């Protein structure tokens, strides 16, 4: 989940 969330956030920003 760490990675999943990291990635999504990278995209959002």
């Amino acid at each position: 989940a760490a990675a999943a969330l990291a990635a999504a956030l990278a995209q959002a920003l």
